[PDB]
Order: C-alpha cells, then sequence, then structure tokens
C-alpha cells in the first residue's frame, strides 16, 4: 500500500536464562535499542493517523515506552530470579516468551497491531539492539506458534510501569474490546 | 527503468485539527522536513531532464519550496482558525487534505507529476518528518479517493508565496494545458 | 573540571516581525560543570532533576513562540492557533532559544549551566555562554517574562512547578 | 604532548536510589598524553597493556552495577540477579563511570590519562579530567572499593590481574 | 548471482547545452561525484577479480579517475564552445550524449562492461551528484537508443587524460579485441 | 560571546595556473561572534541580512571562478563557457575561497565575523581567520577586485545589492 | 522468514597471488572489514538463539575472530610465500581459496552454516571492505564449485589462533558430528 | 593563523615484536598552518607540491612496515611476504605513523605542518604535534631511516623524488 515508518527508542535490561548444559550461563543485558515502526496505509482517516501529540500515537508510545527503565523476564523463569528481578526494578514486565531483540520485533508488532483496533496495519518492526545487530518481524512471525503466542494476557506490565501512562485503563481496555480513538 | 532521485528539503509549520473524542486535542507540528522525489525515466531527452539551473527543476524546486517557512491547514477547517492562520502567516497554503508528513508525500508526488508535462515519471516520493519517521507515497497512493482527491485547484497558494516563485504564472499555467519547456 | 553534556531536541514555530514564521527540528546540548556529584543535583533520566529539565525543555515542543513585543491583535492569533504557546520576553530564535535555555537550567539547578548549544536544523546554531544571560542589549531574562500556556502547563509532570520556581521552593 | 585516543563500547546494567534501573550501551574515549613511547606503556590492540585496560573495560560489559552503600538486601537482589556483578565504591551512573575508568586505567599504567569520556546512549556524555579524580566530594576513589564479581573476574585473560594490580606486581 | 559492489569517487565540471527556449540557459556543473560499481559474479576466477594494485581495477580505476579534474562536453554542443572547453582544461572528455549523472552511470557502466572482457558482469551504476541525488544505471538503459547508444568510439579523451593513464594504449587496445589480463 | 554558525554550501568549478581545473562540492561554516542581538544585524533565513550573505554566497554556485591576474586568452575562455563566473583579485582555492566568503560577510554586516571554514569535497578544508584577511602576503582584497558576472548579478535579489556595497548605502 | 542480522568487525592481512601476466603483481592487502551475517529464524528456541555470553554466537565469534590480526594465504600458493608467512605471523589462516573479500563472505557464510547444527539458517553474509566496497554471498555461492568448494578440512586454523578459542577442540569438534549446544 | 586540513587514507599492515601483525585501514589528518599562500607551497590535488606529499603517504598503502632493528631473519620474511615495503627507523605503529607522517610532510615543505592526526580503524587515533617529532625519546626521526623498497618507489611520480628531498634539491 502506502509504506509509513515510525521511530522510537527505549533502554531496557532483560534475562535471558540458561540451558542445563555445563558451559551455559544465565546473562543480562542492558542495552540502547531502536525500534523502526513500519505501517501500511490504504487510508488516511483522521482516526489511525499517527502523529505526536495525537491519541493514537499515544498509546502505542505509551506501551513501547513501558520496556524503558524497565526489566524483562519470561514468565517460565525460575521464581527466585523473578522475584529478585521484582525486587530489583519496580519497573517490570513479565513476557510469555523469553526476552531477546527477536522477541521486541514480535511484541512491539503485536502491541501495535493490537493497539490499531480504534486501513492502517502494522507491516513490520524491526528492532535494533545498539550496534550488534537488528531483528525484523513481520505477520507470519506474530503468528508462529513455534516463535511463542503472543496474547495480550501474557504481558504483565508492572504497577510503577501503569503508573506512567496517560491512561491507566490503556491496556485493559484493550483486553476488553473498548475501541480507542471514537 | 532507469531510477532516478533527487533530493529536496523544507521546513514548515502545519495543522492537524481533532476529534469530537474527549481527549483528542488540536496540534501544530513545526518540524524539518526531507524529500526524495524518485523518478524513472526511459529516455533522457533534454526537455525532462532534471538539474540545477534548468527550468524544468526550477518549477518543481519553486513549488516545493512554497512549503518552506509557510504554514498547511486543511480547506475543511473551522473558518475562525484557518483565519487566523492567514493572519499568523502571509506564506500560507490551502489543502484539500488535512497535512500531513504522510500527506505531503501524495502532494508532492502530485506536483511533480503534474510538472512533468512539457519518459520521465514520477515513481514514488518519501518525506521524512525530522527524526521521527518518514511516509513513502506511490502511484496507487496518488488516486486513492480514500486518501483523498487531488487536483491543482484544490491546492491553494499564498500571494506571498506566489511572491518567490520565478514564473508567478507557473502554477495557473499548469491548471491550463500550458506546456512548460518548449 | 567535570564537563556534562545532556541532550535535548524540540521541534517548534516560531514568529519574527516581510514577516516570517519558521518550523524546525532543534537540537540542544546543554553543558554543564560539575565539581560535587551529589544526589540531588544529579541530572538523571527517571529520576527527578533532569525531569523538571526536560519538561521545560519539551515544553517548547509542538508549541508556538511569540514576542511579549510583538502586536497584541497577532499575538491572539498566535495562541488561537494552537493551545501550546510560550510568551517569550525577547523575540523567539535560536539565539534567543540558546539564552532561554540556559537560564531555564540554570534557576532550576555544584551543578552550574557553561553552555547551551542551539542547533537549528541543517542552517547552523547558536552557543550562549553566561555572559550571553547577563547583558541587557540581547535583552533580559527573568523568570516571569516567559509565560508558557494553559496546555503546555498541563503536560508537566508538576503542573505547579515552574509557580514553584519562582518562588523559594 | 602527544595525544592518544582509545575506543571503547560496552553494555551495562545500573542502579540509582522512585529508583530507577538503567539499560545503556556505553561508549568511552580514553584520552592519553604520551612522551616516551617505550614499548612496555604501549597501547595496542593483540598485546599487554591494552589487554589489562580493555578486560578492566569489558568487566563491565553485560553486567549489572551497584553502590556499596546500597542497603543489603537490594545488593544480594542485585548478585541473585547475575553473577556478573561489580560492587562500586560510589553510586554508578556515567559520571561516575568516567571518574572510575581513569582510576582503573591510571592505576594500571610515560603514558599518563589525561581524560575520559564516557557517553550514555543518545543522551549525553561526562568528562572526568584528573582533578575529577582527586575529590572526596565526588567519592574517593581506592582499588579495593570497587570489587568485580567472581564470574567477572572469570572472563579476564589473567584472572588474577587485579589482585596483583593492589600489590606492587 | 553474488553481489560486488565497488567504491569509486571523482570530481568534475560539464557542460548542460539548452534549449532554444527563451527561458533556458546554457549551465556549467562543478560536483563532487560518488560511483557505486555493482558486479554480479558467477565465477571468482583470478582474472576478473577486482581488487586494489591489481590489474583489472587498475584500469576501471583510470578510466574512471579519466573524469577526474577533466570537463565533459557533448560532441553536438556548438564548435565555439566545444572550442572553449579545449582551451580551458587539457583534461577533456568529449561524449556521445549531453553529460548528466544520469548519463555518467550509463557512462561508467559501459565503460567496465566493455573493460570486463579479459563470470563477472557489471550489473548496474549508481553515480550520486554531491548531495541532491543520484542516478542508478541497468543493463536496459545502456542499450536504449533512446537514451543515445554509447560505444567506445564516442568518448573521445584528452591527450592530458590519456597522460596519466597506466598504460597509454588501454583505450585503444579495448577498441580493437586485445583481451586485458591474460 | 555568543558564537553563531550558519551553514552554506555551494557547487563551483575554477582554474589554478600542468594547470588544471576543479570541480568541487563545498561546504561553508560561517562563524560570527554576537553581543547585541539586535534585529537590523540579525541572521535567519526568510528575512533580509542572511539573504544578502546568501545571495552572495549562492553567487559562487555553479559558477566558474578565475584570477584577474590570469592570460586574458583564457580569462574569455572562462567568461565563453558560461554566463555564471566571477572574477577574482587572487587565484581562486578554497583557502581563497575562505578569506573571500569571510570579507563578503564582514562587509555586509555586532555581530563581527570570527572565522570561515570551507570544505573541499572530501579532501579537507580551510580556515580563515580575521588576520588572514590582512595579509598583502596571501593578496588584498577589497570589495571591486571581485566582479560577479552579468547572470550571477541576475539572480539576486536586488540586482544591485553588491554596487549598493561598494557605496555608503 | 524472519530476518535476523548480526554485527562483527576483524582486522586482517591477506595475499592476492598473480597471473604469469607481465604487468600482474603480487599483492598484500592489510584491512578493516565489517561482517553483516543475516540470519533468517523460523523458531526461536533457546539453542540457536545468537546473543552476547551465550555459547553459540561464542562459536562464531571465535571463528569469526579467527581472521583478526592473523593473515590468510592461499594452500596452492607458493610454498616459499607460505612459509614466510608462517614466520611472518604466528596468526596464520590456510584457506582453500585465494583470500578477497569476495571469499570471505564465501567463508564467513560457510562458517557460521556450519555452526548452525546444534529454524535458524544462514540467509546471507555481507563483507565490507574499508571503505572500497562490499561481498555479498548467499547460499548458491556457497555451493559454487566455480568459486571454489569450501570443507571444514580446508580451512587450517595456526596453533596461535586456536589458542584464543573459549574452546580449543571447537573446530575439530565441528568436523566429526559433535552437536554444540545440547 | 590559517589552518589547512588535507585528509588522505591508507591500507597498512605491520609489525609489533606473543608477537602480532595489524592490519588496518588507515586515515590521515595533515594539520598545516600557513601565512603566505604563494603558490609554490600550495597544497592541491592535481598540482605537484601534494602530489609529493600524497605519493609518500600512499606509499604506505597496500604495503607492510617494519622496524630497522628487528631480527635480520624475519625481516628477510617481511620483504619476501611482498615488494611493496618499508624499512622504518622506529618500530611501526599508528603512534609512530603520526610522526614519521609528520616528519615526511614537514621535509617535503609558509607553510608548516602543525599536527598530524593518524586514525587506526575503530580504535583512536594518535595526534603528533612538532615537540613529538623532537624526541629522540621516541626516536629520532631521519630521511635515510626510512627506506622505501623497490616497487613503493615504483609507483611514485617521479622514482627519484625521496633520493632528491636527502639532497639540496
Ligand atoms: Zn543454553
Ligand atoms: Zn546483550
Ligand atoms: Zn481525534
Ligand atoms: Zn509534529
Ligand atoms: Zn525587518
Ligand atoms: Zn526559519
Ligand atoms: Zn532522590
Ligand atoms: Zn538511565
Ligand atoms: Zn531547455
Ligand atoms: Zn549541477
Ligand atoms: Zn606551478
Ligand atoms: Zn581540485
Ligand atoms: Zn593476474
Ligand atoms: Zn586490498
Ligand atoms: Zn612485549
Ligand atoms: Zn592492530
Amino acid at each position: 500500500h502506502m509504506l509509513i515508518r515510525k521511530l522510537f527508542k527505549f533502554e531496557n535490561a532483560h534475562v535471558v536464562r540458561n540451558c542445563t548444559s555445563d558451559r551455559c550461563k544465565r546473562s543480562i543485558h542492558g542495552h540502547s535499542y531502536k525500534v523502526e515502526l513500519l505501517l501500511k496505509a490504504s487510508k488516511l482517516d483522521h482516526g489511525q493517523m499517527v502523529y505526536d501529540f495525537g491519541l493514537l500515537k499515544g498509546v502505542i508510545k505509551d506501551l513501547f515506552d513501558s520496556f524503558d527503565h524497565a526489566i524483562c523476564f519470561w514468565e517460565k523463569d525460575d521464581p527466585q530470579y523473578i522475584d529478585a528481578c521484582k525486587t530489583f526494578s519496580a519497573r517490570w514486565i513479565s513476557l510469555p516468551v523469553s526476552p531477546s531483540a527477536e522477541q521486541f520485533s514480535r511484541i512491539f508488532f503485536y502491541l501495535a497491531q493490537q493497539v490499531l483496533q480504534s486501513d492502517v496495519e502494522v507491516y513490520s518492526v524491526i528492532v535494533h539492539e545498539t550496534d550488534t545487530g537488528y531483528a525484523q518481524s513481520f505477520l507470519e512471525d506474530i503468528q508462529n506458534e513455534q516463535m511463542g503466542l503472543l496474547n495480550l494476557e501474557g504481558i504483565i506490565f508492572s504497577e510503577q510501569v501503569q503508573s506512567e501512562w496517560a491512561d491507566p485503563n490503556m491496556y485493559e481496555n484493550l483486553k476488553q474490546g473498548i475501541k480507542f480513538h471514537n
């Protein structure tokens, strides 16, 4: 259709857990991330325009900034680690997948894809991970269950992450059918 | 065919009007824009060559520089706003669409497409909007009526915008059939 | 003798009395000198002190700017235009932005403001030092002659934080 | 009066007491002055002396950093979190990174350390000089108050090389 | 096949002649040019490897550097201009097309295409013209007679341009069948 | 002690007596010092004063440049070549461009010209200061020894504005 | 599938041998190289995730860093040269092809392709050679016998190159079937 | 007080006594000061004086470099390796490249060499000044202790031009 790119950035720490392999150690990854959101629009109606100081980018930015100065962990990580995570940072995000630049590109696609119910369609997300590389998601990657199924209830944002939202009920509104931009 | 890119830039303020949604506020957007004009040429005859200090780029640059240190508003905006716009800036442009980076890429495509009647064909326009992203138009986007139909009489340039043209009758010449480069 | 640079951007419209209207992307370098590194004057993102400084600096972003001493019936047309406006005690330019941003950051703050660089699109920059702030020939800066709008003040973390700053608190 | 710049990167998490957690890409410029260019003080990649300096500097990479004087039960949560940790004698920031990296490089080394620039993502930098290292107001730096973890020390070419440095050898 | 890009640069002045249109003026264009040579190789034999301090890139560089600190004019320009060109610069190149960034990309393609007789194939040339844009040639553009047919005898290099060649008979060797890299 | 940089580009051909012909993209940094910021000396795009400066600077763009003291029968061949020419009182180079652009901007203008940097393609730059303008060893600069062509003068906003500048007005 | 790029760099010297052509001289090439590894992943399981301070990138980095501050020569070079190579640098690599940016892109593809036996697939390698250009390998280039067949036993790493590996038996493990990440 | 920068690149291998072998892309900034701008000392591309300087600087490109005082039987292996070699009177590094390139450019040349910056890949740079050239502690530089090879000397515009420089001519 018509290609739109929108640029976001965030600063993050996240956990990669290990194998039971004897050489595989657990690691944490604080990096700078850059995010290209790639949209295709068949229609530039006002309700799905994306621009600063408007509502719809306001929600996408608020979800995307949730990962900024937050830590991300897997749901199925060991609960001693997860409890040390929540002590570590009051900004924490619980993910249904192990956090990576790879899965961030799937997660940010899905979050933007869910927000765009309010034509305008998420085409792709590229997440650049510092100077070491990028991951690019497409639509097939989102519905890939071998990659790990993404539902809105599988991403759990912290209270303090919700504390900085413009609307505190933003994410719960999209868990229901509640249509965003009248 | 053969790909030509030509680079333009302009500095602009424009209006995005709001919904009747209770949270949707009106916003103004002063930014730096960069413009990639993408041409395909089957023939490098002199009359549709594009180069500095020649006539045909002279007209495309003059139309493109119309948006520089100008304000852009929608035709169907509220007339108190539109009259405040014309008081605000003697460089003003009235648009048949709400101004955005998205619609600039359609508008600049169409303006360049209309100028190239004087082979050489506008392929695409990319408008980069400061560091926050870009919109890319193709030919399907121009004739999309859901995006908003573009005619030459729907873009109204200010007197003071016309004041800086190399030819004051440039735009009126293209409203008629008047063929540009003999 | 610690040099700290902190980096800001904003996207602004403003006026100069042809009278001319200026929509540009801006970049700010805020240059600080430090000799304590005590926590109350620390500049870092998700704490408090840079939160004041970034709120005052992002106040200029998607707002228009005008002179006080511009003609009144264009000042209404400035603030009919959108509810993000800042009234300025000098005529807004990138030269005057570098003085104003220096003055705002200095009033917030042993961290002192050494210099402010404001880049205006690709056409260059202005760099204020402290001596530029102390000219009445460049236009004297006090706090109350900068007036932010009601909806500029809406976006701030504390909406009262400018009105605090003009008092002791 | 030879200026040498050597360039380093690292990817770090750290803490500041809202208390806030900071994951950033960092860049280091290490600025040296030289007047001998004798081989034992030479800084070059696959030899020895920059091998000490890069090992100490890459120690900060995919590790977390915390204060000594942070609360103990969050310090356990800092080092439950991963086995790459560094205990620091000041509260970690990019300002304090520029002092610490200066101090580590100076202790390694006629090459002396002139300045260290540490860039924190795209939000700017801090630049230490020697006078910044000699403030107790900024937090006094000795070698033993920096504690690297057991697995930070694992990655080094000699794992003993810090414990050598605190002695004469 | 396998994509190879090789980067060249040159500094040039050239003539664009005008119409008999009353507003169309003659112009000269001194610019910095950057050149991407795009090769596809099915075979990395030694004789058509391209690398510094080898023979085959040596010839391609020598032809490409012919345009550096040279002036380019059209063959069919007015002979008073052409004679003023040869007085102006002892480095001059006579071209069978009007010189432009557009035609440079065709000319450099053709020159590299002719040199690669000595598998390895010119895919494309991109000529970037200062900060104002680029032209990209493909193989269809070379054999386009509407763009202007390119033969080796239609490009005439100056004596002083030939003076800087590693081999003075390089270009005459390729006018014959003389195979380059034994 | 306000530093202002304004940025310009131009695309030029010129001559040096092998005699050699030079077609390059150029970038100009114009460095100004300011202590008034009064409106008549203000440098900004769509007003007036930078309109003089950019017209004189864009005069060099898609024009050829030659020495006065070049041989006459190549000077005709210089201005047979195109009607955009500038006669120069020194032999044109990027070194002499930085002096000439300094001199033109100084004659236009409390803003004074501090320095001019002219970058010649990717091969480097020349940076004039005021002391470079005051050498007869570098070639003395007066206004009338720079001669713009008839069609260089055609493109200007006022075509008379150079001939104004040589007088008081 | 899903595109992953991972960035590597190395600093290298290598030999290009000559023809029996009278003008073809032997040359050595010390350069800075930048390496884009392009992966396609159908599955982000832990065992073929690529990330710093994990095992699988650890091996790919260790093989890639083998070329850093090493010299590369052809197996079929003259043995006086090869023996002068091994005297010259205790970090040396013997290659079954003549070393170039072109063949590095094939070699690095193949090495990464062999390491990914432990879904995740090497798509492409781009090797940028200083500021002068790049070579891009795809899968067809690897199995091209006209380009020169790549087997693990044809790349011989020096003892001192092996000395810096995290595992000294890494390369021998992949010569056997020994599966890497349990 | 004219600053001129001219920019050069070269792609080099060299040795340091693990003994380590170094293949890097290099960038050179040559910084000059000027007060005459007379034509015989002019630095510009397709004339003569930069032709000497670029030939001497491109001599380092796709050549190996070694110490004089390296062991002989590795010096044969250095110049068995290719016929582009340069014998150096100091051990080659980017620090010593900045001194050598300074010394070569100074000997060629009122233009004097102010400084030379040599950047070694992405790991940083060394910047020589004149005082660095006048240390015997850094290794004294004379012209004859730099020996270019027979085929390095082959590529030059005059192959004799170094052997001219060591004499008066
Ligand atoms: Zn594992
Ligand atoms: Zn990581
Ligand atoms: Zn709305
Ligand atoms: Zn905006
Ligand atoms: Zn005025
Ligand atoms: Zn403006
Ligand atoms: Zn606090
Ligand atoms: Zn932070
Ligand atoms: Zn014409
Ligand atoms: Zn041009
Ligand atoms: Zn001469
Ligand atoms: Zn030149
Ligand atoms: Zn050969
Ligand atoms: Zn090479
Ligand atoms: Zn040693
Ligand atoms: Zn090295």
